[PDB]
């Protein structure tokens, strides 16, 4: 069945986050992609947590480079460990 160790919700961390950038910004690009439940920013990076995960990598790749404020932002999957349990589809 499913699990959720710590923070179940998707996370992912955005750099290069302009300094004149607003955090409305950035939800909102996180939001047109998909649905997004979390979404702070901190010092320079940021961390977005997104519900649907199809959404989330979509976006990372049309955001990953974006250029926002002059500034190309450098967004990434945050979570590094992958659990696919069960069998691959056929």
């Amino acid at each position: 069945g499913s699990s959720g160790s710590s923070g179940n919700t998707w996370k992912i961390f955005v750099g290069n986050v302009s300094a004149a950038c607003t955090s409305q910004e950035l939800r909102s690009l996180f939001e047109r992609r998909g649905r997004v439940i979390e979404c702070d920013v901190v010092k320079d990076y940021a961390f977005v947590h997104m519900e649907k995960e199809a959404d989330a990598k979509a976006a990372i790749a049309q955001l990953n480079g974006k250029e926002v404020k002059g500034k190309r932002i450098n967004v990434e999957l945050s979570t590094k460990g992958q659990k696919k349990s069960g069998p691959s589809s056929g």
